[PDB]
């Protein structure tokens, strides 16, 4: 299905651009920046909307397609296929950083794939919620997070309100996931996207970050994974409401 | 009314990227920045104006609307509607911002909601003038900041001189409030919004903060509640004369 | 004449914006940023354009009026009417923001307007060459940047090769301010504009700062006046040689 | 040939607003900034897109006309005449940076061209590999990087796809080359470009730098001629097999 490797190519770059700013913010100082996070994740949304946004959509999240689905708009055969698009695409981001990244990632470690401590690079590639947070508090932050990027995410495209004017959306939809890190960030790593989170989260345990890439923060892998999808879901159903009222 | 559910959705968008900007700006020194509190409440209005640009204006100011109707372009009825549709939606967006960041400012603060001192959190929701201000000072940079803004709103939207392209007006509104927080922002925090001052800083008297959140800078709170809505007026007189001349 | 106020507004409104962004930088190193110079005086640009495109073409500067004129593009008659309207609003503009930031550069300077030693001023409003500069590669800088401005203006905004679409040259101009100020900036503070510089170190003459703004630099003040002009004329002649060959 | 000039055109333009922002990051760190390095050479990009995209696509870049003939969709004749343009361009805008820093190269070294040391100023020219890097995960990165590039690029100008709207192309152009510096720059400074690197180079031998600009880092001077070359051709076939499938 030509929506499968939409899904796949669009979720690949925008990982790349993605993970690749993570890996500068952790890594060196000079070059890497926490509003480099923002650019490079949001911009990254820009460049994977251009590539498959006229072919699938350009989800690049199964929180999106879940909510797309649940609310009347996208048939509910396309889920599976759109998730493990985007699911294989950022698994493949993931390893495209780390051999990228690999003797980066080992000199400023000194060949330790840690997932704590001062030298720790596990949070390259998935989100651990800081210390000051708790686990119910980052649900919270999650969905309420995933909310506001799928109401935006309706205003931008609805062609019966005030959408971005057409071929310019890939630039208005990227600003959106830049804003949601430099305002929502902090308190989460804003995952707002399973296949953000887990795929490349698989990947660490398997590259030999180990197995507290899951049980760090109480177990917190679940949270991005099922937090969007209820977050997505209220976000779009209060513009639908919102709209027509 | 539909004006009254689009101003509020607008606001409360808007004032979640924006407070959510200033609270990492005050919480965390790597994860905030004065850029991303710029950037945060610009690209926030970019947001709100696609939700509500189409339906209301997206004023999300009371300013903005008192200098609409003022000039005789917004029926004197819509003035209240306007008015409590952005109060209520500014007021529930730094309650969303409250408990978001909450165990995020209880460890900043260890549990002391401070208005004064190196841990004070008030600053995140409304605006407080440093030491070095007037407060007759900051009503003229209220004022003036607030006149900026409404010369600027005109020109980029005047259908009749050179406004920005449709579809994209939103983009250059955000860029705007974005260059208002980076040029003239540090003497009084550009409230340049009573919407954006006054509901959160209620919302900070109710939280817990006390009552100094309103005697703070020689009582501070109303002045960027009436100074923007003369700055407004007067900005927009200054175009409207500059426009057919 | 309507091209008179034109330039007046949209040069004040430029000159706001930027000189604010300056003083940003220079006051506080929390709030200030030399990419908030940057944009500041970029997208101040972009304002200014969407003020006085239509009615003059926002040249907001002597340089690109000289050059126009001189390229047979704008009548010469309109020279003197483009150049006093700038330079009355940027000498305004200067005014506006030494009363905004009055108390702000008093408690910074702690009541002494100063031209140099760590707590300087002038540099707010005009153009201070650095110490490792001579005067003859500061005329060269202002030459060349101008020439990229004037260049990269005519690109632009030129309907017969590739230009931005119409609706959205007030971004991309804006961009051109942004990336010179970025890539050409610290060797002069890139002033690229007569109206930018003569009248606001006028102001500061006036203002208390003395005589030492006009003979620092040995006699510095006369080469943002007259290397622009040549400048620009020299980037547009290459552009126009470009063109149609 | 007009393709010729174009090609030198936008390439000079490009190199002295890229070239610029590195001299900015590497002699002063008030004035600097890795972002700014982002922006200068991205939306460098924007400015010489304007000046060749209607004549000769503006190109600036040897492994994407390399990429495009190797493609079938650029005649063969026209490489060599791009590929001079743009090398004559990057070549004179290396020699145009040289000289309006020179005194600041000159003061920050104290009269020593270097390309070692706390005070090496060869890396404002060309690329420079960190000494984590090995020329073997050099060589991966810059042909994954310069794939990212042509992959991206492609998509952004489909006109049976999702392509930016005519007329603003540019931006979006710039924008991918700001993310690429963002997320992927660091190591090994993402040359994607032989006419960005090599040119350059070959100045700084000829300046007074020596050799060991080509000796340095296990002979890298000709990775990022040869490597682009492979990443761009690899890049547009995973683009056009990912089109039409």
């Amino acid at each position: 299905v030509r929506e499968f490797l939409a899904e796949f190519m669009s979720t690949y770059v925008m990982m790349v651009f993605g993970l690749g700013s993570v890996a500068h913010m952790v890594l060196n100082k000079k070059y890497g920046s926490y509003l480099g996070v923002n650019l490079g994740f949001g911009f990254g949304v820009t460049m994977g909307v251009h590539v498959a946004g006229r072919i699938s959509g350009a989800h690049m999240n199964a929180a999106v397609t879940f909510a797309n689905c649940a609310l009347g708009r996208v048939p509910w055969r396309k889920f599976p296929v759109y998730v493990l698009g985007q699911f294989l695409g950022s698994f493949l981001a993931a390893a495209t950083i780390y051999s990228l990244f690999y003797t980066a990632i080992l000199h400023f470690s000194g060949g330790q794939l840690m997932v704590t401590g001062p030298v720790a690079t596990a949070g390259i590639f998935a989100t651990y919620l800081p210390d000051h947070m708790t686990l119910w508090r980052g649900f919270l932050n999650e969905a309420w997070l995933t909310g506001m990027l799928q109401l935006c995410l309706f205003a931008i495209t609805d062609q019966e309100n005030n959408p971005a004017l057409p071929g310019t959306e890939a630039l208005v939809i990227g600003i959106l996931v830049v804003i949601i890190g430099v305002s929502l960030g902090m308190n989460t790593g804003y995952a707002i996207n399973p296949s953000r989170d887990l795929p490349p989260r698989i990947f660490t345990f398997i590259a030999g970050w180990g197995k507290q890439v899951f049980s760090n923060g109480e177990n917190w892998w679940w949270v991005p994974v099922v937090a969007p999808l209820l977050g997505a879901y209220l976000g779009g159903i209060i513009y639908l409401v919102f709209i027509g009222s």
